[PDB]
């Protein structure tokens, strides 16, 4: 668009629509955008430092910076979290309007102790979109430099920097190095506005619900089955301890033993951890006993892992310890900070479905019974894909992921992001960002070496995202009354998701999804 | 349909009617239905008892029935059975017909000894099929009250229960309630019938053929391959033992090193237990030697478990504790009956593709051989998806469950039915049926309080069922017969599946589908 | 309907569809009509007994039983309430659809102990509405005998009675007698049906929200008023006590003398009683210190009365005596039974626009102060409508009344039904049902005295009620989440609105409409 410096290059969009079974959400925020990098890229490397092999890396930051509207606080207000959560079966992204505008551009002078910010009429800022997925995809790795979940927060752009393969500290000949200067970009001064629109592959409906009925409660409580199960092997009614065969048809009175259709899901034990120091071991674990994954001699946590309930009935004290996401209060520092500074999510409603994180899978064979020979059983601590099993993936949060890009891959295995959300073979786009660079003064003799004085500039402008979300219309014939997210009707100092005295806007707890429920 | 009292409201369709590549079979059977819990429905709970966690249970017991026609033998007499094993490769449902007719209400007194039962002309069934989906499937558990397999057999209709979440004998907030007076419902007089139609999703063919081939045995045993493996590490023809790397390429002579394309199925080992009471061990072992499932603190055995071979070549004796497939005689009793009151499946046909189900699945290296360190393999007892792996999925059987419901679920891995037959993600809908409470006299002053005072009444009717299945044909270019199906010619005091000279029916043996066969 | 007594003459259309603004819910129950009166009218008087002037009454009791659907479980799951009052901003009756089928006249012959009953197929049942409203209106009393809540429950159909004018136990000349054989009735044997359909007509939305503002707090904190007001009449900085007038104008550090648009709505102060007995005084005063009313020399307590709140902020433990509907559990005894066999209704978030029930409404100058005569204040108990006054009328609950007749006055102050609902002109009319009397064998000699001698019989039948209400939609801007209602997420032994072991149902708590909140 092309626009004096006086008139605006658009409006702000921000706003909540429903109707029918679709809801149209737009936010607009205003950013700041910094020189990065002083327009250089600087190749990043673990070098020095020492850091375990674990760590090591080699990559590169970017003089650009990306924007990334990848959580749900970007585009849904908390009480339209609620009207989600609380009334449908269903959800998931259908299209994405995005929009740069009000641009502008200032210089930044400092002399003495006194700063001077003016107006640059003639500056510009870069835009591009890496529509083609050139480029290293950095989004869906649950990065900070998201849309702020209140709309009057202004926030800064964060840097783009991305990595490639590593042996140590040293790279390799496949390692791969990106200019974002080789890219066609739209140069915008104060005049310009910049838009794209994007339309998100079909994927299924998130799961917004929880079961009202587990596998092993899935059968009639009054018939007997008509199938049959070795019962005992040792006689009843005998004076001695004989050997028997002896043969029982499912009942109610032991659905513990009746033949079944389903396998519960895949598991992958994690270490059970207590939120009560005191009953916790008095070491310190989180990676020597940490359940890690081994890629390339190097080993990583897995975290969040395999989707597995949180604790069984009653156990509501424990927590998987790489197993569940957390959440850090506005508060919390950024390492090593106290329990009460973070926030813990408990996926437990999927203990209908799935296996509980801390536990075993099950019981196996491991041997064969003979009168002389004792049968023996083992745990199973790690469970891959049986035929049979059924599961519910990871739920959503208010603060969580919305979606990742699918690892380009000759294979995948239901390639749901572990973190929750949309798994996307082409997912939105990037959005690369850069101020150019303006030179200050060259001498008055050439010199052909590299240019590195330059006027001191930031840019500020609104971004605009319209998000169109389908909505599953839940159709249950329960009769008794759903359980519902709800604000505390009590009183208390703070209402929840607000700004306080201060001017702070702190969201209070995770919200998911899983409240409505349908049977199993 | 309206019709006088005196006035049929259907036929009789019962028959078999083969053409081309479909069979269309119908089977029509009479039913009587009873008041069920005095027309209340009941919370029903493990409270009380004292039954161990793995059988604590929640639900309700409902005053209405169900229709279940989910067994083979309801729509395959024997001799049609023979037909699809005997000369089909594949075959599945396609669509469904169903009709309740020719119902007739009566009434029940009792006086003293003696007992009346009279026609009462204005009294209603109603029936509703649950076409939505809506209430708890309680169909494909392997459940009695089914279809029966003769024909001339009067059978009572099964009671409808369902269960929902439950911590021992508690319940929690997402617990479902479900009132079946809530759906709409068809009534009928004697004069009125029901019918309704249906149609199968596309689902695979079932495997009516056992593999001519294993996986073991695919390659041409005359021709040696062009690749190689490491053959030995010690040195042949040395006068010591040296250390060597010995390289040799494919060979007939050792078809057991060969590479391969492929890896048999997946694996989840179960303890073996011989029909001869003596080999056996001298405990009970049914539970603590149990391959079983954790699920939500809960344990539940697996049976019948991934789909595995039953014993090996000549172990004839075998039978894995949980996977197999068991019919009761009709003799039997329900709980501690001996083993010639029962009939035991035998998978063995699978041993082609699938793993023995009381065996290893294979070894792996568990260290780094060095000069030092010894190798060292460890066994398999449960093995997960690996690619490559191809599959056999456990047979059906004359006696056996046709379909189930798919668990509705973010994600299933290969969902068929572990008990056998086609997984549905919309199966046929249940199909309720419950006599219309009759008040009794009230008194001459009004009382609010619930009515608890009816005519004890039961109706019969007939029910009709339409199946057409498509086949699909045997193509197999072997030249030797194949194995076949068979009556035994010889003399005996009984033919197989008849009445005998006190007019009971008995199915002597199961039986499957895999007879025919063809190349891996 | 003509239909053969083998034909059903109605399905069970019960049902619960909600599309766009709109929500049409459908109940079908089935119901039991005896012999009432013995088909005769009976005069009944306050005569003998000696009941207090204030509970004298005549008029009559009528062979006729009438149908009540006349509150909200009758056609509201509390599935559907939640949905309702979880995300409406208001409801209102739209239209109705009423059938009666499927009926069944039965006789009923006792001999020594043992009662018979046989079907009657010739025998009438007649219906008729009152939709010329000739008949004095007993609905909208909060009368028992109404649709149950549970659908799969059966009740009994209440007898009609009604009055007239009485002095004492006596009658005077204007009182009215009603003979409901004078109205045309539709008669129907066991083939007939009938069936009416109805309009309400134009009503304001039910207040399904809350304020989140007060009265008191609706202007703006950070800005004075440019109104002033007479501040103090006593020098401020005087050495003395000397007489001044000074004024101040609005400010935020006095919101309660800042001059306001709006009055407070009226009030009738009810006595306070705590729901614990000890605070409360040692006497029986629920009539001495009623508050009543007068009406010809006649005193009938208040209740609810004016709409008000019913205890203040943090006060939870007090009601006002006769200002609050309470709804008995189903345990509860019909007089003198506990605090915990009733549930107490707690309309307290109307205290944003409306007097407390317990306290005063404000102050009055009540003289002319002067430096000889000390001003003078007394509280006011009872005030009427004033200019400017706004309010928020009684809420609605699932177990409570949905609709009033208007009584047909020449003049009405705000005429809402006082214990929640809709006030309307032409209500849904009474729908009349009576059992066609069937004389036993006369005597062979001619007698004209009146026939007393009759086959006993009673009748049963189905009723079906369709309701369409429309909604209105909430359009809230609130950021932070609403209050919602929620079953209890954790565990217990019982799900709430369901039956226990025995069978019965039970309502656990009352349900109101106001969650959601809207500026005032
Ligand atoms: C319902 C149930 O769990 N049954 C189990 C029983 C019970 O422990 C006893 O019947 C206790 O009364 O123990 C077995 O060894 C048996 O005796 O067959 C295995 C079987 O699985
Ligand atoms: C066909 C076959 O199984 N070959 C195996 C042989 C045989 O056991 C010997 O050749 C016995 O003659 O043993 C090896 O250790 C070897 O010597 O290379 C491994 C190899 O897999
Ligand atoms: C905000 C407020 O309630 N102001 C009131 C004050 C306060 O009680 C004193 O200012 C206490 O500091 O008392 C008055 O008599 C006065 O002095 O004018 C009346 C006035 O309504
Ligand atoms: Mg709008
Ligand atoms: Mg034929
Ligand atoms: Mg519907």
């Amino acid at each position: 668009g092309a626009d004096g410096v006086g008139n605006a290059s658009g409006n702000w969009h921000c706003d909540s629509t429903w109707l029918g079974d679709r809801v149209i959400t737009t936010s607009t925020r205003t950013w700041a955008l910094p020189t990065y990098n002083n327009h250089l890229y600087k190749q990043i490397s673990s070098a020095s430092t020492g850091a375990s092999n674990d760590n090591h890396y080699f990559g590169y930051s970017t003089p650009w910076g990306y924007f990334d509207f990848n959580r749900f606080h970007c585009h849904f207000s908390p009480r339209d979290w609620q009207r989600l959560i609380n009334n449908n079966w269903g959800f998931r992204p259908k299209r994405l309007n995005f929009k740069l505008f009000n641009i502008q551009v200032k210089e930044v002078t400092t002399n003495d102790g006194v700063t001077t910010i003016a107006n640059n009429l003639t500056s510009t800022v870069q835009v591009f979109s890496d529509s083609e997925y050139q480029l290293p995809y950095v989004l869906g790795s649950a990065h900070q430099g998201c849309l702020p979940p209140f709309p009057a927060d202004v926030f800064m752009i964060p840097q783009y920097g991305y990595l490639t393969l590593n042996n140590g500290s040293q790279a390799v000949g496949r390692s791969s190095f990106y200019c974002l200067e080789y890219f066609p970009s739209q140069m915008l001064r104060t005049g310009n506005n910049f838009t794209f629109s994007y339309t998100f592959e079909e994927v299924p409906f998130h799961s917004s619900y929880a079961h009202s009925q587990s596998l092993d409660r899935l059968m009639n409580p009054l018939i007997d089955q008509y199938l049959y199960y070795l019962n005992r092997t040792q006689n009843q009614s005998g004076s001695a301890q004989n050997k028997d065969l002896l043969f029982s048809r499912g009942s109610p009175a032991g659905m513990s033993v009746q033949p079944k259709n389903w396998l519960p899901g895949p598991c992958y034990r994690q270490q059970r951890v207590s939120k009560t120091k005191t009953d916790n071991n008095n070491s310190n674990f989180t990676w020597t006993g940490a359940s890690k994954y081994n890629l390339n001699g190097r080993e990583s946590i897995i975290n969040p892992g395999t989707a597995m309930a949180s604790h069984k009935d009653d156990e509501d004290k424990f927590f998987p310890m790489s197993g569940v996401m957390i959440f850090g209060k506005e508060s919390a520092g950024a390492s090593n900070t106290a329990l009460d500074n973070v926030m813990i999510t408990d996926e437990e409603e999927i203990k209908a479905t799935n296996p509980v994180a801390t536990e075993r899978f099950g019981t196996v064979a491991v041997n064969f019974q003979s009168s002389s020979t004792d049968p023996a059983t083992g745990d199973v601590h790690a469970m891959g894909a049986l035929p049979g099993m059924v599961w519910q993936d990871r739920d959503v949060y208010l603060q969580g992921p919305i979606w990742a890009k699918i690892p380009h891959t000759d294979g995948h295995f239901h390639p749901s992001p572990l973190m929750g959300g949309f798994g996307l073979k082409n997912p939105p786009p990037q959005i690369l960002i850069k101020n150019t660079p303006v030179p200050a003064n060259p001498p008055a003799e050439f010199s052909a070496t590299k240019f590195a004085s330059f006027i001191t500039q930031y840019s500020t402008g609104q971004v605009s995202v319209e998000i169109e979300w389908e909505l599953q219309k839940e159709n249950s014939k329960r009769w008794n009354p759903e359980v519902q997210y709800t604000s505390n009707y009590a009183k208390s100092a703070n209402v929840d998701f607000t700004v306080d005295n201060n001017g702070l806007y702190t969201e209070p707890r995770p919200i998911g999804t899983r409240y409505l429920t349908r049977p199993l």
